[PDB]
Formats: C-alpha cells, sequence, structure tokens
C-alpha cells in the first residue's frame, strides 16, 4: 500500500518458465484417457489408488509418478502447471488435483457401494 517490494528479493526477477503446450497437451491427453469410462475399469490407479470416498479426487502429485505419465519427462513440476491449463477435467483448486464430476460405471460387479 505505502511503498514496498514486489518480488525481487535480491536475485529473483522472472517467474517459473512455462513449457510448451506440446508437453501440456500430451499430459492432459493422458487424463482425458485415464477417466475414460472403458478406461476406468482399467484405471483404478488414478481413482481407486488416490482414495475411495465418493467424489473421487486424484492428486496430481501422483500423476507425475505415474508410470504412464512419468514416461513423458522428468519435469514432474511443469507436469503439474501443465494440467493447471487443463479445464476439461475437474482439478483441485491449486490445480493440484484432478477429480471427476460425472463418472460412468466401470465395473458393476467389481464395485458395490453402500
Amino acid at each position: 500500500t505505502a511503498s514496498g517490494g514486489e518480488n525481487e528479493r535480491e536475485d529473483l526477477e522472472q517467474e517459473w518458465k512455462p513449457p510448451d503446450e506440446e508437453l501440456i497437451k500430451k499430459l492432459v491427453d493422458q487424463i482425458e484417457f485415464y477417466f475414460s469410462d472403458e478406461n476406468l475399469e482399467k484405471d483404478a490407479f488414478l481413482l481407486k489408488h488416490v482414495r475411495r470416498n465418493k467424489l473421487g479426487y486424484v492428486s496430481v502429485k501422483l500423476l507425475t509418478s505415474f508410470k504412464k505419465v512419468k514416461h513423458l519427462t522428468r519435469d514432474w513440476r511443469t507436469t503439474a502447471h501443465a494440467l493447471k491449463y487443463s479445464v476439461v477435467l475437474e482439478l483441485n483448486e491449486d490445480h493440484r488435483k484432478v477429480r471427476r464430476t460425472t463418472p460412468v460405471p466401470l465395473f458393476p460387479n467389481e464395485n458395490l457401494p453402500s
């Protein structure tokens, strides 16, 4: 309010260097694939792993260490922000997660809630 600093402490100046949509589109491509109905039955690693409540919340931190996603690049960091630009799915507030708002049944016999 009354004079002060902005961010430059004593070295920093520029923010995080954003990657190219090339890698961001690839990452997000895995998600839209992961949550695929027919893939759900085969994607218990994202949903069934993170947790099993009802809303189905997926931690992005896990997607980074996901043998399928990690096969992309060691840049597990930008891998997060990359998703931050993915509004197709429902991500946790700091776009740190990736939950669903309308999941379809994958296994009616393998899963019996309530």
